[PDB]
């Protein structure tokens, strides 16, 4: 991990800046610092495809690159059926580079053009991958039991795991602080928490108690406002958190469920804050 020298491929400073924006939202790069992000972007090169081009084909064994889509879209096709639609900013060909397997599916361009940014297997495995498989596999056992994640398919739960990181809190620790910017959605894996808002007069007000499998922090993501309450650990608590920049990338399919949840009777407090 230390002595690996990535290739550098010629590109303009505009292309590098465009790449960095992509790496910012795609979860494969969630935990890279500035320098490794700069080096990963140096190690990438632009490719182009036409409609119906197969960027890769199920069962192939030369698998020495993944791609990050800048523009256009691609179908993911297993056993002849389209199973998944890959859109701008997402990755294709990452599974074979992570698990050293043949391509799990055909990837076929379904827009007139597709522009994507390619990355070789060695630079990914060495600079990017890190503990992604250990991280995926530690979280997935929990994730399949989180109720609001039921609308994420299996591929999407493992993708969310690429962007999660965990924390331990002690009784009385502030996980979320009232009036500050919401930056993390927390999934509770062990313990209990209190939601503490304020009334009109500004007094502390107990709102709700949440536990294992619950989620907090997403209200400020949905409707772009300051934290409406504290969230305080009642017990020794353990959480996985998702950064705001990965919110839509990872939770797109259950966003409508989070909005439904925010109109339930236990968000009456939050309801009257507008
Ligand atoms: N269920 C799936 N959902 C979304 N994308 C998939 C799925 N299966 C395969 N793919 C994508 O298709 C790619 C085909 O090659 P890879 O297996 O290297 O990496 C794969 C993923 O990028
Ligand atoms: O009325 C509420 N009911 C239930 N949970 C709430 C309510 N208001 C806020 N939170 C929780 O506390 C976080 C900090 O603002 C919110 O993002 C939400 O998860």
């Amino acid at each position: 991990a230390k002595s690996y020298v990535a290739p550098y491929f010629e590109k303009s400073e505009d292309e590098t800046a465009l790449i960095l924006k992509l790496l910012t939202y795609n979860v494969l790069f969630s935990f890279l610092d500035s320098r490794d992000l700069m080096t990963v972007a140096g190690a990438m090169w632009r490719v182009e495809f036409k409609q119906d081009d197969c960027i890769m084909e199920a069962g192939q064994t030369t698998c020495d690159k993944l791609y990050i889509i800048q523009d256009g879209k691609a179908d993911i096709i297993k056993e002849g059926q389209k199973v998944y639609l890959k859109v701008e900013g997402t990755a294709v060909g990452e599974l074979a580079l992570m698990y050293q397997t043949p391509r799990a599916a055909t990837v076929k361009v379904c827009t007139p053009e597709l522009i994507a940014w390619a990355l070789d297997r060695d630079t990914y495995r060495h600079l990017v991958m890190g503990s992604a498989i250990r991280r995926r596999e530690t979280y997935i056992q929990f994730l399949t039991n989180i109720p609001f994640l039921s609308g994420l398919d299996n591929y999407e739960k493992l993708q969310l795991a690429d962007a999660l990181s965990s924390d331990e809190f002690e009784p009385g620790d502030y996980i979320i602080r009232y009036g500050e910017e919401g930056e993390w959605l927390y999934i509770i894996l062990e313990g209990s928490v209190d939601v503490v808002g304020r009334d009109d007069d500004g007094n502390e007000k107990h709102v709700w108690e949440f536990g294992k499998g619950d989620h907090v922090g997403e209200l400020e993501f949905l409707n772009n406002h300051a934290n409406v309450a504290d969230v305080v650990a009642k017990t020794h608590v353990v959480t996985a958190k998702l950064n705001r920049r990965h919110f839509e990338m990872c939770l797109g399919p259950v966003i409508d469920v989070l909005k439904r949840t925010s109109q339930q009777p236990n968000y009456e407090y939050y309801q009257s804050k507008l």
